[PDB]
């Protein structure tokens, strides 16, 4: 049996940093080196202020960093020395060319594959952790086959990642499962078993699934598409509730008590964000179109279409409720991160609601407890319109001071705890609360007594 | 019988220069003066370097120029002195206004008609050689009727041109036929017969067709639409072949051995280019829409739609074969002219394939034995993107050095003769050849043995 | 080199019968046995009146029948003895299920395949003679592979038919080309070569083209599609001519003089008919949809849509000319066959023009010199035939009391009619609608007699 003793991870992002940090923490005898082309990111990983906010992450980094955990921009030597190389780079939707707005952008992956074969000799396992179109591993194999050297044996595995931001460390330390894909050849199964032996330092063997390479790639896309679909489905139900007097939280509970459906991922929202759900479903759609599966393509597209309807109609709700015009109206945006317990804003609904209201010429005042203000400025920029229409607030009370509406977009715990009596006093009248997260449930009577018009998703006005 | 002794041709382009050069060469007693508003074009026609590359043209110009062949920017005196005035100006698709992207732009023609009546006295024959919408001659007539002078007799004829670039001189010296259109009046038939007498110096009378003005105008559009259609039809068959394992060259041969179909214009390609096929079919389409013939309009539109599918899918082939990403990938473009034996690039498929690959951020290195590099730069410009993504190569080996793919777009003879063993050595791996012209047929086994992945149109991978 | 000396042909129809008769006639040293399940058809091939009428066929058949040409219902013995087995059965359009109206039905081909493998030992060459969908040869190979025996070697070839109706024997004796497809293996190439040697008894080697099997199958459909496309293209041009003062006959001459275009199949018409063109183009379109080639499917669909528009617009011209009402108006239809010199009416434009006028309540009087009146009744049946349709014994009957004379088939006799006689007994205004451009050159005098003359691709 081959033993992995040095690991290199190309990509020091929300996946690469935490995954490697937990591997190093659980496997004291394995050297783990996380690398990136981004110098300031790598410099931040080596500093008292990590480049990402993830609960418990700093404690894990600090326990291992400089012992068996390293962050470096020296990609070549980290590859050269490694028994195992992870590819954990970004795979965004292409914003250009063929498949613009749908297809996965594989240029970061290809760059990794080229760099690996350029800097590799002997035996190495190359593990595709990035979320990819099905069969992407076949292209990494072809590049390696076409660029062999004497004694160079590069084995390719699929090892997709299931962590959610905000709960990364817990997800990594106690995963529901680990999935590994490789071919059925003797060398392929040897590679699989070596990677399994890494995870077995802390994951029970019954929680490690081994499949073929393509089932593993597909499983990741499917898992994300099923999760996103649960949200779009309950969000579709929120609209029906609003029209009927049914309550979406009541309905969610009823359906989720069926053990075959389950009670998770039935929290209605202004819409799902985060870097991957939309892009991974669109990748699935694009791939289906390419494989002449248009029925399957249009089935999954509904998940994205619903999410976009949820958001748009939430924005329309705000504008319709505020007498059909929001031009020059101060509006508080409470929450800019895509979910609580992260500073990540990638595809946050907060961005889409903010842009909709900015198209109207609203004056947005934006508060979030963890997102840096510079990121919010970048997200809302194409910027003159940002300088004219957007203010980043230091606290929520400042945001709401002289506002017409408070719009809650991220389910930070603090928001339900605010002093709404104080807030109502300095708001323009009538004062509105638009709750995109159902976090103010149970406060509606008190809020109404104070004087607010309170509206939320999945509840009839 | 009236005898034409002085000819003026307005338009010194790919039609006007060669047609007039051959008339002068065949009719030593007729003074032929080619005129243009473009000074540098006219200056080039008077120089050792003609403004166009056409086989055998220089020999014809040089034998007559300064004897009975003249090139001049003095349009007014050339008209004033002429027995016969040719209109041989450009008729591009309108890029603006009503019919943008479809309708013919008749502003150059109208300018000629106005200038002719302004500078004409006595008897002259005015011959519309430019490709025009049907009934355009009626407008030239109306302008003349509305601007008569005492003793001014301007007779209007249709005399469209059937030469193909690359074979212009041969086509002009030995035409399959000459077509002349005029009205059935005594003066009209007199004009027709005078123009016939010019061509009879070298074209047998049985190869000179005389029709009415509108049949003649329409015949030119129809002829071009039938030719373009043969190519789009065999290109449509190329796609079916790729899907079935049939070979398009085999199928082309089988169908073309039916004497009713004929064996010409069945060469599959990345797509037909050249200045006229697309614009003349679109003119036909537009005209049909204007005459309430939408069924006829949509029949002919298929010829353009097929051509655009052929090109797009060829580009998609390249990107799909190169692991679904070509960003930063060096790619050799061999051939930029729209067909071999011309330096003309007007509507070359090379432009469309290059632009598709540039949209992806590919690094194109472009070689062509006759197109000037300045023209390729203009064609690919909207240019920063050109400065970043495009290099004009001095030879094909330079183009292919460190390239991922060689893409053949123009059927220059030299390309099949290249040293592909040498080329494979310095290509990045795996190395691809994409043959848009079927010029490497028969070399596939040798190329595969060298190591290439070779793909071509109308052949299954 | 392998010599073929016994040929069996499964299917004694319009393709198989004549093809095999010519082979026997040209190759005296080959025994050619044509077989069929249809016993009365086989018995007719051995009779003084053959079950297929083609000029020259009777003479070819009678020259070698009983010598080296045989017709039999004994299919199993013919297969068993054959070096080469032609599959020349019909592949009719599916009238049901997947591909209804467009897909070819392969049931007969498959039956033959199963029967061949069942009755075969050793080496045989099996050749698709009938028009088939692309990759039909692969199904035959699979049936053979699944049903193999020791020493069984069945090589599958494609060898399409290019017979035009009424000229089959001349097409057979002097073909533009012979097309043979086989795979590019040693065995497939010896099979191809063995069949080439048969055709070489009368076809120059330069006119025999050998391809792969799929190329061969696809070439037959593409050929008919290119042919039908020339007709739809010149017809589309005919409509523009009428709108612009151009003449489609002048335009056809002008474009046909380009040797890259050529001068055949540019005769504008009310629309192409026949049992082949629409069927083969629709099959091609269905194959494209099945292969996920939608751009290609709708490119070729235009050939059919243009043909259908040519017929539709011609009927509407008739109706609009007769003041937009033809209820109980007598109209003479001259020509019902799909082209001249035949009684064949299959997919004839005359059917479609007649049905359009029937839908308006017109009283049609139909004359054709060769189409049997019984066929006309069937073709115009689904009620309205007995009510609206009369089959005339001569053109003058048909035109008597008529509002319009409509020429749908290009029979040479129609330009020889006594149009002064016709005009006298027609209701006024009297119309002639020439759907075939047969009365060109009578236009001046017909106008003087007093007709309103309407033709395709010209305003007279
Ligand atoms: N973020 C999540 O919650 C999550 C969860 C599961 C899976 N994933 C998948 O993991 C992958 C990475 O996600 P992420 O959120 O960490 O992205 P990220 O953008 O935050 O990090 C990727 C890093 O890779 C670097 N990189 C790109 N190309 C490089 C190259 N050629 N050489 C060296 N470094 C390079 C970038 O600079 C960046 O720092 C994606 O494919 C994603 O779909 C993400
Ligand atoms: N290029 C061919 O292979 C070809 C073949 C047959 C027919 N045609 C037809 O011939 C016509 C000309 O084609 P081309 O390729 O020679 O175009 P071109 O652009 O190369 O040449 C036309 C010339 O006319 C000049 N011109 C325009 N307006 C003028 C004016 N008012 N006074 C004086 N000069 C003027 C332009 O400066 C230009 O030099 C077109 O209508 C085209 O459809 C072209
Ligand atoms: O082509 P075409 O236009 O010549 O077709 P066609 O209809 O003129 O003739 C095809 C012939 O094939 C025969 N046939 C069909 N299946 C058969 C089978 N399994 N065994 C024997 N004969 C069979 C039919 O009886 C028919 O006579
Ligand atoms: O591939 C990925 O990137 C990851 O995507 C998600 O993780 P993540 O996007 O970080 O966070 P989630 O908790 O799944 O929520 C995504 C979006 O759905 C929203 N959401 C979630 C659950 C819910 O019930 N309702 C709802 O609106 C969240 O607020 C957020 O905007 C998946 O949960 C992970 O398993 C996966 O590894
Ligand atoms: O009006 C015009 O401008 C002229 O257009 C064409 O001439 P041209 O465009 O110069 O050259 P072609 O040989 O017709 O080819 C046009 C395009 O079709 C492509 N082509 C041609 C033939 C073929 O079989 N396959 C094919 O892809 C050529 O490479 C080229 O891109 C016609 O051939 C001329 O008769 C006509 O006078
Ligand atoms: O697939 C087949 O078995 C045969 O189909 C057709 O033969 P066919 O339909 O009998 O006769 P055609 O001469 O092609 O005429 C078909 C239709 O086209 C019409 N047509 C033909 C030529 C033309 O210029 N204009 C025109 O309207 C004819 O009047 C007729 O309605 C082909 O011509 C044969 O090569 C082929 O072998
Ligand atoms: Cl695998
Ligand atoms: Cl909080
Ligand atoms: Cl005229
Ligand atoms: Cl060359």
């Amino acid at each position: 049996m081959f033993e992995i003793k040095k690991i290199c991870c190309i990509g020091a992002g929300y996946v690469g940093g935490p995954t490697c940090s937990v591997i190093a923490h659980m496997c004291p005898e394995i050297r783990v080196t996380v690398v990136d082309v981004n110098e300031s990111r790598i410099n931040a990983w080596n500093s008292p202020t990590l480049p990402i906010y993830e609960p418990g992450l700093k404690e894990v980094v600090e326990s291992c960093r400089g012992k068996n955990l390293f962050f470096s921009t020296n990609i070549d030597d980290a590859i050269k020395e490694a028994d195992l190389v992870f590819i954990s780079v970004n795979t965004p939707t292409k914003t250009y060319g063929m498949g613009k707005g749908r297809a996965a952008d594989l240029k970061y992956i290809e760059a990794c594959a080229r760099r690996i074969v350029q800097n590799s000799n002997g035996y190495k396992i190359v593990t595709e952790k990035s979320t990819v179109p099905v069969r992407a591993a076949e292209s990494i194999r072809r590049i390696f086959d076409a660029n062999t050297k004497p004694n160079l044996n590069l084995q390719v595995l699929s090892n997709p990642e299931f962590l959610a931001e905000g709960t990364a460390i817990k997800d990594l330390k106690n995963p529901d499962r680990v999935l590994i894909g490789g071919d059925e050849t003797p060398e392929g199964q040897r590679a699989v078993q070596a990677l399994c032996a890494v995870y077995e330092h802390w994951v029970p063997r019954e929680k490690i699934l081994t499949t073929n390479t393509w089932s593993s790639e597909l499983s990741k896309l499917a898992a994300n598409a099923f999760l996103a679909q649960r949200i779009s489905s309950i969000n579709s139900i929120s609209a029906l509730c609003e029209a009927t007097g049914a309550d979406v939280e009541e309905v969610a509970t009823a359906i989720g008590m069926d053990q075959r459906i389950g009670n998770k991922f039935l929290k209605a929202s202004v819409g799902f964000g985060g870097s991957c759900f939309q892009k991974d479903v669109l990748n699935l759609v694009y791939l289906c179109e390419a494989l002449n599966l248009p029925e399957v393509a249009r089935y999954w597209q509904q998940v994205i279409d619903m999410n976009d309807y949820q958001r748009r109609r939430f924005a329309s709700r705000i504008i319709d409720s505020l007498f059909n015009t929001v031009t020059d109206k101060k509006i508080a945006i409470l929450g800019f991160a895509f979910k609580k317990d992260t500073g990540d804003t990638r595809e946050s609904s907060s961005i889409y609601i903010s842009k909709y209201l900015m198209d109207e010429g609203a004056h947005l005042h934006i508060y979030d407890p963890k997102v840096p203000r510079e990121q919010i400025v970048v997200d809302l920029s194409h910027d003159d319109q940002v300088s004219r229409l957007v203010t980043i607030s230091k606290d929520p009370y400042e945001a709401c001071d002289g506002a017409h509406a408070v719009v809650i977009c991220t389910e930070w715990d603090m928001f339900k705890e605010l002093d709404y009596e104080r807030i109502h006093k300095k708001m323009l009248k009538p004062a509105f609360i638009f709750d995109g997260r159902r976090v103010l449930d149970g406060l509606h009577n008190e809020l109404q007594t104070i004087g607010f018009q309170i509206e939320t998703i999945g509840k009839k006005v």
